[PDB]
């Protein structure tokens, strides 16, 4: 967007990995091209130099700094803001800004998840947990006599049909369960567009537990339900029909990056999903519990992307006034100020790392910036970026710990935040959020209502509002492991265009709509699309990965070589931006 400022969060249409993230990256990952920079000059010196800016690299840089106050440090990002998986989006609408995530949503369940070192900065940070109990608008949806719904699609249950009133929990339910507006199951699924036979088979799988595998042990029981998938435990151990067991399909997309046919029936039971309840099992420990138990609240209005936010501005105090939570919402980021030569810590966007390699008790480290290379040089470096991109840059890397750094195969997903004019159609149909079990876009909803700052949720039906929905490009039932659905994720979304992308929004907006008098043309005033083609690091999965192999090989590919430290959530597999925060203090240790 030339001619106004540099200025990435007001972009619309396609966002996350952007056209210009990635070519270079994928010059090296697909075409083995190598850039090598060791006949270049040193063109600047530091103390760190971080490879990727994330919430992990972010808080490389926060952490060295907190112990080497003097430092000089260079990040290294290759997108056109930071924040990576953490961004913020805006709309204009009416005169106001509406604000949206691109990404990393929220918080998860701090108070039990959340490190010593990660509280501690959150505390440098002016983040006061507490503020969400007031910040998040939780009972103004459901004050509405607003409840979540079910989209059933014709081409799967031979009708569209919108059911609403579902008393489905959620793993991280922003609604207290009382407050759902739902109806009973026996009402809710009688509204399914299924035969009465299948209805009736649902309706028992909640008024009816039964111990489906009788005879195991508890011990024999947890064996299996690691090994079986949750639609293979409701096929051939609960004996729903294929029909039945569609309506599970995509709603472990979101959380996990997959559908039921790739989630361990271990994990769908941890998770709250249905058809455990007598088999005995042991009820989830206090760290379980207390996870579970937090309110799904922690949530600034453009997600996590104000972390990042709130640590660039700390690092590089330049780029924006002011400090703590409040202020950062709706503060004025300066992006000229992001790398100033001279300035302690700099931030390099549009930069894709080529190649790093200790000399001299130092790294040299490579980068290309507008199809041009540089060489600059740090004492330390910390690989913040994906980590199977780590081989490709890391000279100095054995066979065996690049093999286990390519190991990490991250999960591509879809962010699209979609402007609406008004959102009488979702008032009209008594609806906040909807899912969707076979369709694009597994989960629509009007976003969270959080007031912080001088920033205020939309709250008007009459006036604009921003929609969340998430798109995960999973291949169901096929016979593929994890890795390989989420490469075939990659692929599928590379062939798609933006054009492409808009029309599935669009259809599905509208057959969800329509029927309340939503028109799509008329009532979608702004799309902006985040493409998070790798996204969730891997995790280790008992379905298809052997748990004491996958620690081994998530162990070695983090392992310290020379001066360079690897991070990134990636390195600890668990896609969480608690985790990105405690892989980089780890690796700021070890330097
Ligand atoms: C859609 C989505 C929703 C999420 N929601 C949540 C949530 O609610 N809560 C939560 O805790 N976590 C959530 N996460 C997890 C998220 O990954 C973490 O919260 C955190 O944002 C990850 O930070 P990171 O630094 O580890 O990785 P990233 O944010 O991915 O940062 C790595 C960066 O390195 C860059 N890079 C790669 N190669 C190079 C190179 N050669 N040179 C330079 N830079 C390079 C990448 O482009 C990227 O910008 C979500 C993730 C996704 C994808
Ligand atoms: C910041 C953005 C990106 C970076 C740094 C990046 C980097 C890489 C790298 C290094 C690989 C090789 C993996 C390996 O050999 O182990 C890869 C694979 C791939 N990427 Fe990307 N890429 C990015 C964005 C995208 C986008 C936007 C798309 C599609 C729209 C995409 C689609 C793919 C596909 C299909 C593959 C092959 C499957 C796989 O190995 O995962 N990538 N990427």
């Amino acid at each position: 967007a030339p001619g106004g400022r540099y200025y990435p969060p007001a972009l619309t249409g396609l966002r996350g990995s952007h056209p210009g993230a990635f070519e270079v990256a994928h010059q090296m990952g697909w075409e083995k091209k190598t850039f090598d920079v060791d006949h270049l000059p040193i063109e600047e010196e530091y103390d760190l130099v971080v490879v990727g800016g994330g919430i992990s690299g972010l808080a490389a840089a926060w952490f060295y700094r907190e112990r080497h106050p003097a430092a000089r440090i260079l990040v290294i990002e290759n997108h056109d803001d930071f924040g990576g998986h953490a961004k913020r989006n805006e709309f204009q609408a009416g005169g106001r800004t509406i604000l949206g995530y691109g990404g990393s949503e929220s918080l998860q369940s701090p108070n039990a998840l959340y490190s010593e070192d990660a509280k501690h900065l959150l505390k440098r940070l002016g983040v006061e947990l507490k503020r969400f109990e007031t910040a998040f608008d939780t009972d103004f949806y459901p004050g509405l006599g607003l409840s979540r719904a079910v989209f059933f699609d014709k081409a799967s249950f031979g009708v569209d049909k919108l059911v609403s009133g579902d008393p489905t929990p959620m793993v991280a339910d922003e609604v207290p369960r009382d407050r759902l507006n739902a109806r009973s199951w026996r009402a809710f699924i009688g509204d399914f567009p299924l035969s009465r036979e299948d209805r009736e088979a649902l309706i028992a799988l909640y008024e009816s537990p039964r111990d489906y595998l009788a005879g195991k042990s508890v011990e024999e029981k947890e064996t299996y339900l690691a090994k079986t998938s949750y639609r293979d435990y409701l096929l051939k151990n609960v004996g729903l029909s294929e029909t039945s067991v569609k309506y599970f399909q995509g709603r472990s997309n979101d959380f996990s990056a997959l559908g039921a046919d790739a989630l361990p029936a271990a994990d769908a039971y941890a998770a709250g999903f249905p058809g455990f309840d007598a088999l005995g099992l042991p009820q989830p420990s206090e760290e379980a519990q207390a996870e579970m138990d937090e309110p799904y609240i922690y949530h600034f209005p453009d997600g996590n992307a104000s972390l990042a936010r709130l640590m660039v501005r700390d690092l590089i105090p330049a780029v924006a006034p002011g400090r703590g939570m409040e202020d950062i919402v709706m503060a004025r980021f300066d992006y000229s100020k992001l790398d100033l030569a001279g300035h302690p810590v700099r931030l390099r966007l549009n930069s894709t790392a080529v190649s790093v390699r200790n000399r001299a008790g130092g790294v040299d480290v490579g980068y290309s910036r507008a199809g041009r290379l540089h060489r600059v040089r740090g004492k330390h470096c910390v690989m913040a970026c994906y980590n199977m991109m780590v081989p490709y840059l890391l000279r100095d890397l054995s066979e065996e710990q690049a093999h286990a750094l390519s190991q990490n195969v991250k999960f591509p997903l879809v962010y699209t935040k979609v402007l609406l004019r008004n959102w009488q159609a979702w008032k009209t149909l008594g609806i906040h959020e909807i899912y969707a079990p076979t369709l694009p876009y597994s989960r629509i909803k009007l976003d969270f209502p959080v007031d912080l700052g001088s920033y205020r949720h939309p709250r008007d039906p009459r006036q604009p509002i921003g929609v969340h929905m998430v798109y995960v490009p999973t291949t169901p039932n096929a016979g593929m492991d994890a890795r390989t659905q989420a490469r075939v994720g990659r692929s599928k979304l590379y062939a798609m265009s933006f054009e492409q992308l808009e029309k599935d929004i669009r259809d599905q907006l509208q057959a969800m709509l329509g029927p309340a008098g939503f028109d799509h043309r008329r009532d979608i005033t702004g799309i902006t699309v985040n493409r998070w083609s790798h996204g969730y690091s891997y995790f280790m999965n008992t379905l298809y990965d052997d748990e004491a192999e996958s620690e081994a090989l998530m162990e070695l590919a983090r392992s310290k070589v020379g001066n360079v430290a690897i991070a990134n959530s990636d390195a600890a597999w668990d896609a969480y931006a608690h985790a990105a925060i405690d892989q980089a203090v780890r690796a700021v240790r070890e330097l």
